[PDB]
């Protein structure tokens, strides 16, 4: 009856569904939801729909996407309109979106994750749920003075804070249940019983969050739907300590990391050799974080990484880095490289797959806001747009179009 959810196999070394192995060929599209709404809500269907026609083409399986936004609609750095611009309240507007966007996912035969809160502030996220709380809504955003520390430790309040923590996830639990019990407008299946989701994730990049936290969560959505896998969202940039915490209880099904050499000062852009530093922390991030995941004997998925256009090319021009027309050669080869090491060991069964941040699509960083101020891509309003998209006809497509080939070709041996 269950032939077609995705399952973990009984070894623990990788994915099953449809009675085989099930490797992961990848991406982000985070703005999925909002693309699908009607026009009246700033929605593009027509555009998303010719968006992921083109992922299959390419040889995509399976997209990482958002199903959360927190109002209200006169904040800074967020999408806008919201999904939930108040606690309880939705905008069904935006909701319709979500419907279609699973819609589509399922003509192509693609599954999704679905990534239930945001540790930062481009969706609203934890940030927004303290300001809730607290009845201050003066978020410390960070940008001129204000540094991301400080912002960090005042989003870490929702499970940090002894007074706060409870409150704040009550509201959380709300959200989780209306969407698990959703009934897709489009054809009819309750979320919770919909084959084309993969799993439930509970954050984006939880920042130092307690054991007991993550003890209690996954054990809740386990129990709101039970045929679905359950994961983490953490980036495990920091030590198998940190790893363990997140990944090692029964509910958490799998495991993922995401890697940024810029974000993490690594990678220099603007620097015309800045190229082989970057590899070898790539392969040793790889390797290392590998070897984490066998030890809990649970799969692993690099669900995000990413590299910045040829900005090297012309390093005293801050504009000139974030052109369609600039050239993107140091990030071709820092994604094929990444790519053939994952093949090899997926050959070994030591790495489920990965998804690319993130797909542009027909978007571009040239282009003018929408009614509602939003310039769709890639790239969320926190940060410059056109930084990190791949863009339809960017010369990294046919690398991407390989890999996932490559990919196809190595499940296929694993089925014999
Ligand atoms: O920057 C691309 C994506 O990076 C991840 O999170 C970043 C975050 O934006 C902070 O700027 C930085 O300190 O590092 C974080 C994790 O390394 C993503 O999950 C998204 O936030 C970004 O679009």
């Amino acid at each position: 009856s269950e032939f077609a959810f995705v399952k973990i196999a009984s070894d623990g070394k990788g994915f099953t569904r449809y009675g085989e192995p099930y490797l992961i060929r990848g991406a982000n599209y985070w703005q999925g939801m909002n693309l699908g709404a009607d026009d009246c809500s700033g929605g593009d269907r027509k555009r998303m729909e010719l968006e992921i026609k083109q992922m299959a083409e390419m040889g995509i399986n399976n997209l990482r996407v958002m199903a959360s936004s927190e109002g209200p609609d006169d904040q800074p750095y967020r999408m806008r309109p919201s999904m939930m611009p108040q606690p309880g309240k939705y905008n069904e507007g935006v909701f319709v979106g979500l419907d279609y966007l699973l819609d589509t996912m399922d003509r192509y035969n693609m599954t999704a994750v679905m990534t239930l809160g945001n540790f930062w502030q481009w969706s609203g996220g934890f940030g927004q749920y303290v300001a809730w709380i607290t009845g201050n809504q003066t978020i410390p955003y960070p940008v001129g003075d204000v540094t991301y520390d400080e912002f960090t430790q005042f989003a870490a309040r929702f499970y940090n804070d002894s007074e706060i923590a409870p409150k704040a996830n009550k509201l959380f639990k709300d959200h989780i249940y209306t969407v698990q019990n959703r009934r897709n407008t489009v054809n009819g299946k309750i979320y919770k019983e919909d084959p084309v989701i993969m799993s439930w994730q509970i954050a984006n990049a939880p920042q130092e969050a307690p054991a007991s936290w993550f003890e209690e969560i996954s054990t809740f959505i386990k129990k709101g739907a039970p045929k679905h896998l359950v994961s983490a969202g953490l980036e495990s940039k920091l030590d198998e300590y940190d790893f363990d915490r997140a990944h090692d209880h029964k509910n958490i099904d799998y495991t993922t990391c995401h890697c940024w050499v810029e974000n993490w000062g690594i990678y220099d852009p603007a620097d015309p050799d800045g190229l082989p530093h970057a590899n070898e922390y790539m392969h040793d991030f790889l390797e290392s974080r590998s070897k984490w995941a066998a030890q809990l004997n649970k799969p692993i998925v690099m669900e995000e990484f990413g590299m910045a256009r040829d900005a090297w090319r012309n390093p005293e021009d801050e504009t000139y880095k974030y052109l369609p027309s600039t050239p993107t050669s140091h990030k071709d080869e820092y994604y094929q490289k990444a790519f053939n090491q994952i093949v090899s060991l997926a050959s070994n069964r030591s790495f489920s797959g990965s998804n690319f941040w993130a797909y542009g699509g027909e978007g571009r960083s040239t282009y003018p806001p929408n009614p509602y101020g939003m310039v769709w891509l890639g790239d969320p309003p926190h940060e410059p747009h056109g930084w990190y998209s791949v863009y339809s006809n960017d010369t990294t497509v046919q690398i991407i179009k390989d890999y996932n080939a490559n990919l196809l070709k190595v499940q296929k041996e694993l089925s014999k």
